[PDB]
């Protein structure tokens, strides 16, 4: 959800 690492609704938590 924020372009991180760890998966997410949009793509990678950024945390």
């Amino acid at each position: 959800g924020g372009w991180g690492t760890v998966p997410d609704w949009f793509f990678n938590m950024n945390w």
